[PDB]
């Protein structure tokens, strides 16, 4: 890892690196913001700043939710570290639509492992989130826990990696969290997702959560949050949460998935900025912050 | 007033509009943040809501500091609504820079009024945010208080357009509390200025806060709070705010104009965010809101 | 009409224009290139002056092609007009592709009249070309002969165009001649005339050369002139010019569709430019110019 | 040297080169056009095969000329091969214009050897062009003459270049002939030529036409052609070839710079494709072609 840019926000501050990745076989870009906490002056206590990875949506880079949804106002106030990464390859030599398309091509990997040869030969993009970033950044850095007791989150298409990585780690207990705001929840029956699902892979049971959580049991209390407001344009067509709410029905999930609405909200940062802050105190609960 | 666009934030709202300047002939586009306070159920006296004036710099739209600043929490947490106009004439009709630079011309008014025959056309971008944006504003909400008790606050061209309408409408009293973000305290001397100031305006003695500050009457415990980053790459050329501590020395006014310089902070809003608290409270202290 | 700019080439005028189309409810924009027999000084016969309008591909706008076509020199050699018009209908006003595809949308209409509803309101290309622009030009300038006897060509989206709009008003003899670069012949069983079709239509017999020409009594020595590159990205994928020479067996066109394949050219303008003044000269027999 | 592009244009290919300069310690791009002459047969004389370097203007890459002047049609007619150089050192470690100018830094090179030290370290476009460019391709192709019998032509800051490293190179005959389209023949004098120079100079006189054919001694019937628009809008404050007619008189180069004013001609490549026959026409015959 390579710093790029370093900014001082908050109390703590926003570093921009890059790397090669062996994954992705490019370069990629990740943002971190590293709370007060960290540049402190204590801690015998060692390695454990609890980390929450938050994955964005079509067309994004790290810079868009760094930028727009000032999370590291809530690190510095629970105490955790926030990583932004990628959503695609990236590259000249990157596979990208066919058509020039922003819902396929590069800056929308849906976080797939992806089979087909254009696109094989870089698309691992469930590999490199869920496995190769957290042990390159672990190795950057190491005070910090990206390993062990970490939440995941994300936007819409990022929503969607969030609630899927939680979902297939589960049983392993691989995330202390998990929320999303906009998630796609259905990808077998919503346009990007059929549409990925066909371009990265075959001809899907994997990968799509209302399908997954059937053969998962429940532990606990552990529930999954997400909001998502009632004047986004994509909920419709796009994001269809009740779906994943009817596959929890008379499933051990039952009543541990809560679905906020929210009345005038769009599919913005203006919406996501907002209930930040909430999402930061069911997170920082989860990974014993509070 | 036209509404294009408007979004829920916080608990109040953003909104998009659109409107002909007769001040600058073009149509123009401001946005602007109703609090959690508008909306409620009641309150009296309320009709005081006050309004905080927040001027953008070089290449700036409307939408940069509504999206980057976070301002909407702050302005539900002391209940003052807020506006961001923006930064010049703009269209296909308008002049613009000959030689394609972001430094002059489009988004680049510099908030004076323009005299030189080519510019003075549509740049009267200093009688558009002291006086026909704020009436046009009282026109289509009126509760709302865009005249009365009013803050001004800027972001580096910005910044030097609050400190600079503020000590104009002194003896008037035209704004209640003033601040800046690493703001261009003495055009004359620094480029920006000084060729905005031979475009604008011909061959300077107004418009320039160091110059403006040595012959005007300071009032009681008033004072103008500034904050600049270390790490700012254009401190040491484009905006000296040094040059205000001399010209303030042996003055009315010295002693009464604090900056702080805060150290590894940018030019960027992961600066400007950091700090809007701190400047929200300030004009709500002085607003009457706390 | 109105002229927006005008550039001398060659021996006579470039003419940028715009106009308000009733086919398309949008301002369109249209290039017409009047050659040095235009301006020269007699001969009665005014009219004389035939036109040729050249279709563009995806993407294109009217400069593309008179840019790097070199039509003019043609234009001046021969005493013809050349006319190139837009696309497809443009605005925010104007629906796009759902996806941002270059593939479909703004910038390709495929000069069809559409009937879904979304596009239905704006797309009406076909009819723009054939009817409604030849009588505004004419209206416009009248000397010039824009509906009489006058030639149809395109590359391409452009040429499928050209080769359409000559087969489907060849029994009332629509156009004198015709030619094409690189076309779309067969838009069915190809994926950028699917996605048309689909799009802009339900579910498509008509408006496919390959199914009208099977229906269409040839006369005298009438002919189709069509060059493209062997080494054209696009040809064993989206333009499969043998599928038009497949169709045409058994029909009464057998042999008067010759398509010349031309080792190692491109799709691009270096390929265009030159085949043009063999073009030029198809066209200018069959209009009488030699 | 390496092949990036290579296309068919008329009988002969254009191919789009790359190599790593020493001259701008970056990588430069490079469009050449070799004439049907190469590809033909044996030819014992054959090494004769001349070529013509065509400098382009301000923000201009080797493609604009290649793509609109139709130089490729003449090197086929008169047979001569073509290069056209890249006008600036381009990328992200290479200095640019500090207010984002377009006539000036990256696009904007002048042609000069930059000796002020931001730009200095990539800016040595003189030495690029006149020695090791020319080295460079005859090293790589190497039929083809790039060194001996060649002739030098440019566009507005292109024909500046191509007129002043004629002169320049006069006394060692570098170059056979010379002639511009609409070239600024006075840098000094002229805005952008004075930005120019004081950017990546000192202080001009060794690089200002006007003043460098004063000082050489005109030899047989040499030359220069220059065309140039009345309509040209940068005409009489950019290009003001009359001042190297008056530098011309009472010197030996009077009546050798011949300045075809051409009635209402733009300053675009309309301009410049309408008068390339010409222009190839005078390098042929100068060249021994014809």
């Amino acid at each position: 890892m390579k710093v790029v840019k370093e900014f001082s926000v908050c109390g703590g501050r926003l570093i921009k690196l890059s790397h090669n990745s062996n994954s992705t076989k490019t370069s990629m870009n990740v943002n971190i913001y590293l709370p007060k906490h960290y540049y402190a002056q204590d801690f015998p206590r060692n390695k454990r700043i609890p980390t929450v990875f938050y994955l964005s949506g079509l067309t994004c880079t790290p810079d868009n939710a760094s930028e727009k949804a000032f999370w590291q106002f809530q690190a510095d106030k629970y105490g955790f570290a926030i990583v932004f990464p990628d959503t695609s390859p990236r590259g000249d030599e990157v596979a990208n639509d066919p058509e020039g398309s922003w819902d396929f091509g590069q800056g929308a990997g849906f976080y797939l492992n992806a089979t087909q040869e254009p696109y094989a030969q870089h698309y691992q993009m469930y590999d490199y989130i869920h496995k190769e970033l957290p042990q390159t950044l672990d190795s950057h850095f190491n005070k910090l826990d990206f390993l062990d007791n970490v939440a995941i989150t994300g936007h819409s298409m990022g929503g969607y990696g969030a609630i899927c990585g939680y979902l297939k780690g589960y049983s392993g207990k691989r995330y202390k969290s998990c929320s999303a705001f906009a998630p796609i929840v259905n990808p077998s029956n919503v346009p990007w997702g059929q549409k990925a699902f066909k371009g990265y892979l075959g001809e899907w049971e994997a990968y799509d959560p209302c399908l997954l959580i059937k053969n998962i049991r429940h532990v606990g209390d552990d529930r999954i949050l997400i909001h998502v407001g009632d004047s986004d344009p994509f909920l419709e067509e796009h994001l269809k949460p009740e779906l994943l709410l009817e596959a929890v029905k008379a499933t051990s999930w039952q009543d541990y998935v809560e679905i906020k609405k929210v009345h005038g909200f769009d599919h913005s940062y203006y919406f996501v900025s907002t209930f930040v802050p909430e999402h930061a105190e069911f997170h920082a609960r989860n990974l014993g912050l509070i």
